[PDB]
C-alpha cells in the first residue's frame, strides 16, 4: 500500500504541476521557467517512486496506475494551445524562444523517462503494452509541439 500510494500521488502531482504550467503560460505576467522546472522535478520524483518498488504489488496496482497516467495524454495539447496564445509575446523577450524551447525539450525527455520506468518495470508487466503505447503517443505530440513552437518563435523573434 504505501509504495503504490507514493507512486500514484507522484503521478497526480505531475498532472497538478502540468496544469499549473499551462496556467502560467496563459495567464502569467522566468516565473514561467520556474513552472517548467517544478513540473520536471515532479516527473523526477515520480521516477524515484516507481523505482522504489522492491516487492510485488497487489493485483489492483496496474489498473490504478493506468487511471493515474490517463490525464497525461491531454497535456501536450493543453500546453500547445497555451504556447500558441503567448508565442508572439514570448518571442518579444530576448532569449524567450530559446528558453521555452530548452524547457519543452527537457520536459519531453522527463516524461519519456517516467513512462519508460513504468513500462519496463517488472512490477508493471501486466500493462507494459498499454504504457508503451501511451508513451510513444505522448512523445509524438510532445515533439511536434516542441518543433512547431521553436520554428514559429524563431521567425516571430
Ligand atoms: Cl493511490
Amino acid at each position: 500500500d504505501d509504495i503504490l500510494l507514493a507512486i500514484n500521488q507522484s503521478l497526480r502531482l505531475v498532472d497538478s504541476r502540468a496544469a499549473m504550467l499551462v496556467s502560467q503560460v496563459r495567464h502569467g505576467a522566468g516565473s514561467l521557467a520556474d513552472s517548467y522546472h517544478e513540473l520536471i522535478f515532479s516527473l523526477r520524483g515520480a521516477v524515484r517512486a516507481v523505482d522504489d518498488v522492491w516487492r510485488p504489488l497487489p493485483k489492483d496496482a496496474p489498473m490504478r496506475i493506468v487511471e493515474s497516467l490517463r490525464p497525461f495524454q491531454k497535456i501536450p495539447a493543453s500546453l500547445r494551445s497555451a504556447l500558441k496564445e503567448r508565442l508572439d509575446a514570448i518571442a518579444e523577450r530576448p532569449g524567450g524562444c530559446q528558453a521555452v524551447d530548452d524547457n519543452n525539450r527537457q520536459l519531453g525527455l522527463d516524461f519519456d523517462r517516467l513512462y519508460w520506468e513504468i513500462a519496463s518495470s517488472s512490477s508493471f508487466s501486466a500493462i507494459h503494452e498499454t504504457v508503451s503505447s501511451q508513451q510513444k503517443q505522448f512523445e509524438t505530440a510532445m515533439r511536434e509541439l516542441t518543433d512547431e513552437f521553436s520554428s514559429r518563435c524563431l521567425r516571430r523573434a
